[PDB]
């Protein structure tokens, strides 16, 4: 009885990269009455708390949300969805719920992309510097992910290490063996061993791509975060794909310091935003939308203790 894999057939079929966080298996899921869209969600705290925007068909999002909705108020919850788009204001406005912005994905229109055309110098540079040092990419399949999984544990334990890091969860995954193998990984090799890798989400519609998990071993040269990223874009403008979304940046007022500093605490694991804009990219906006006209204050904690495993040690080192 796996409603994960029931959901991950709703993701193959529709354009959202990011809904392949379902397959960390973490969320619960909510199904629409005709089983073609879900509301993949977590509770934490006296919230319900939806992950993107509802994902499958249009129409069948106003009775989905307002299930969703219905049931954590039924369960003596607020609702909350949080990281939704532009075009899920008008929804979840109709079910009661109001929108405040969370900061803005960072989107590379693949069509335009042209590494050598001369307004991506930076990473032109970058990427030459790479070959140059032995940096070679790999996109593996998940059947051929175990005999690399040794490989792709070491880069992850020592990033983690390196930056004492723990695993997150709800919105970014984790280093699960199931997880990590479910999905295609781009990969950089130097010396016959793999130092870096990403997950690529993908569908098979081919309108987005991104990535979650990002990690780099010790014997990762200066540069290969930018190498992965234009490697990984490469490989799907070469599929086909119309864009690779970089992820999310921080928030460009006791309201806005607690979005800004949640941004700063999760946004910031592949690239500050200043790495994003070396991709001249759209900036696209995402919203924290909640019931009830709670504060978005009170929302914005309960994502902060969910994403980390319901824990919150500190605030962040700040001058």
């Amino acid at each position: 009885d796996d409603a994960v894999a029931r959901a991950v057939e709703i993701v193959r079929k529709q354009g959202v990269a990011d809904a392949n966080l379902v397959r960390m298996g973490d969320k619960s899921i909510m199904f629409s009455e005709k089983g073609d869209a879900f509301i993949m969600y977590g509770k934490q705290g006296r919230s319900w708390i939806a992950l993107f925007d509802p994902v499958g068909p249009r129409q069948a999002l106003p009775d989905l949300i307002w299930r969703f909705v219905e049931t954590a108020r039924a369960a003596g919850c607020r609702s909350v969805f949080y990281q939704i788009s532009p075009a899920l204001l008008s929804y979840c406005a109709d079910a009661g719920l109001r929108a405040f912005k969370l900061g803005e994905l960072a989107v590379v229109n693949l069509a335009n992309f042209e590494l050598k055309g001369g307004k991506w110098a930076n990473l032109r540079q970058t990427a030459s510097r790479a070959v140059r040092d032995g940096l070679e990419f790999a996109v593996i399949e998940p059947q051929d992910i175990p005999d690399v999984l040794d490989q792709l544990a070491h880069v992850s334990d020592t990033w983690l290490a390196d930056h004492n890091a723990k695993e997150k969860s709800f919105s970014l995954g984790a280093f699960d063996p199931d997880y990590v193998c479910s999905q295609p990984v781009g990969v950089l090799k130097k010396d016959g061993k793999i130092v870096a890798f990403a997950n690529i989400l993908m569908t098979e519609t081919k309108e987005e791509g991104s990535v979650d998990l990002m990690r780099f071993s010790p014997d990762a040269p200066k540069g290969s975060m930018d190498f992965l990223f234009v490697q990984i874009l490469e490989y799907l403008k070469g599929e086909g794909f119309q864009r690779f979304n970089l992820g999310m940046a921080p928030l460009s007022d006791r309201v806005g310091g607690t979005v800004f500093e949640h941004g700063e605490r999760f946004y910031n694991f592949k690239g500050l935003r200043a790495f994003k804009s070396k991709f001249h990219p759209e900036w696209q906006p995402r919203y924290l939308a909640v019931s009830g006209g709670v504060s978005p204050m009170i929302a914005l904690m309960d994502a902060t203790f969910l994403i980390g495993g319901g824990k919150l040690a500190a605030a962040l080192e700040h001058h």
